[PDB]
């Protein structure tokens, strides 16, 4: 907004050097989670009590306590079709692959 | 380190206006996490799937990617006792009060 909230994020394996042994996907949205966490952090944020209190007293005390911060607070799986180091083929759902939903901890 | 860790964080109830209300306790200690985190993240932050995949990407496109984030991981509750809106007593536990665990997101 810019307040914390999930953007696109374009992931291609063959950048980060998994090319080799990632069959599919090669590219992937994982999306992201940015922005800022105002103090207080309002209930859209969906802050936890921890934060909640951490950000109020920020707003006492701004120079002695960090902003909490924006983070996945959902994430969801994708299946990855790869080759392991017996170059075996393997199709595996991996959990927390994609941002689904962000807030403030 | 100054990496990603749990640090202290005292909350006095009475700096934040709720004095009025909360018997006990007025004081605790909820701690905080702080500290950055690296790219890409080691096992050591005990990173998502997602953190750890943004991380490396970051690495390789470090002015389009958002370092990831240094946040609570595990939480505990504490029991409070407070004076509701009819004054009357009332004791409760509060979910995700203290932070016992730190982790990049």
């Amino acid at each position: 907004k810019s307040s914390c909230k999930r953007h696109p994020l374009y992931v291609d394996f063959n950048l980060i050097g998994w090319g080799s042994w990632i069959i599919y996907p090669k590219q992937y949205n994982a999306y992201r989670c940015e922005g800022e966490c105002p103090n207080p952090v309002g209930e859209e944020f969906h802050p936890t009590n921890h934060a909640y209190i951490q950000s109020l007293l920020k707003r006492y005390q701004p120079h002695r306590v960090p902003s909490t911060c924006c983070v996945p607070t959902e994430l969801s799986a994708i299946s990855m079709l790869y080759l392991d180091e017996n170059e075996k083929v393997v199709l595996k759902n991996y959990q927390d692959m994609v941002v689904e939903g962000c807030g403030c901890r």
